[PDB]
């Protein structure tokens, strides 16, 4: 039994044809919640099909990563008008903006303690909100160093990708930073993610690989078999399994318990998948163009 026998594919139609899906998480109460960047909309969808529209208050915000807090609250960047977006558990936005300007807020995370955690693309620097809405930065040594997705390490610092830098970054609570040269040049890293093994996963746009570094500091990397892939984000799946998007060959990839790759070619024309991420019922979900996928195994 191979396993191009062993999936289904389903998709979900959006209520415009063109309102930029982008990034996409899981909540724990079992719905699906997305951006769409030309929208202007946070939406979620539920296990029953049905979607809910929110309309983000700032205009033209280019709404791009989200995630669902521990407190059930839907944070998000707004890449285009230098804000962090929350909409509550309740249903109200509320909104951040950021202290510098241009800064291009891009990766979002829950750290410790409710603190959000993010990156800016363009004001080379992290950034961390606290339970009192007071922001902290945190500088980058070089910049155009374009740092990307971001997430919470089973050390409990907040690693990211230096997507121009070509590194992956760790910064703990103290702020103390480091930073890790990739063995490939101009691999372009975009997607991170903890997996569960205990290391950080990634993609390499550029270096058509998925990276492994663990906690302290070692890499590894995964030939990606389909060439110019363009792989983009990337998210734990059941046990040591790991998912992630090609952008490029409108294609699902799986790291497999037996440590190769499978990769899942979806039928939708110009699908270039972006974000990902794993349901509770093992149900693997991502953003497409135009509408929202969904992958089921047997």
């Amino acid at each position: 039994s191979e396993a191009w026998m062993n999936f289904y594919l389903e998709e979900f139609n959006l209520s415009i044809p063109d309102s930029g899906p982008y990034g996409i998480t899981s909540s724990e109460d079992g719905k699906v919640w997305f951006t769409q960047h030309k929208a202007n909309k946070i939406s979620s969808l539920d296990q029953s099909g049905r979607i809910k529209e929110f309309e983000v208050p700032t205009p033209d915000a280019k709404v791009m990563c989200l995630i669902v807090s521990s407190l059930g609250d839907i944070w998000f960047t707004e890449n285009g008008a230098n804000k962090i977006g929350k909409l509550s558990k309740k249903g109200g936005f509320t909104e951040y903006p950021l202290p510098q300007p241009d800064s291009g807020p891009y990766g979002i995370t829950e750290g410790l303690n409710g603190d959000i955690w993010f990156t800016q693309l363009n004001g080379d620097r992290i950034g961390k909100l606290t339970a009192d809405g007071t922001i902290y930065e945190y500088d980058l040594p070089n910049k155009g160093s374009y740092p990307a997705f971001i997430t919470l390490g089973s050390d409990n610092a907040l690693w990211f990708t230096e997507n121009q830098n070509n590194s992956i970054g760790r910064i703990t609570n103290t702020g103390k930073l480091e930073e890790y040269p990739l063995p490939t040049n101009a691999a372009a890293p975009v997607g991170i993610t903890s997996g569960n093994d205990g290391a950080l996963w990634f993609v390499e746009i550029m270096g058509n690989k998925i990276g492994r570094i663990t906690t302290t500091g070692e890499i590894s990397e995964y030939d990606i078999p389909t060439p110019n892939a363009r792989p983009h984000a990337i998210t734990a799946g059941k046990n040591s399994e790991i998912w992630f998007t090609e952008w490029g060959a409108n294609q699902i990839g799986r790291i497999t318990n037996d440590n190769t790759i499978q990769e899942y070619q979806l039928q939708t024309e110009n699908a270039e998948p972006h974000g990902i991420t794993f349901g509770k019922d093992g149900s693997v979900w991502f953003a497409l163009k135009c509408k929202i996928g969904k992958l089921n195994l047997n």
